[PDB]
């Protein structure tokens, strides 16, 4: 973590999760499972797919109820 700069390092603004997606690493063999933040702050264009591990597992929960 920075040590106290003006203006934060990121912006932990998420809107919603738009889509998922699981990836296998080609490296080692390690499941790893990418999830579409979707922070409207940001703008679209700049649309990232943040681990699992980065996205609060809370707002996965959400994601899930809705789809069955």
């Amino acid at each position: 973590g920075s040590s106290g700069s003006s203006g934060n390092p990121d912006y932990v603004e998420v809107d919603r999760i738009l889509e998922v997606a699981h990836t296998k690493d080609a490296e080692t063999g390690e499941e790893v499972t990418h999830y579409l933040v979707k922070w409207c702050s940001l703008p679209y264009e700049e649309s990232t797919w943040e681990l699992e591990e980065d996205v609060d597992p809370a707002k996965v929960k959400e994601f899930e109820s809705l789809q069955v």
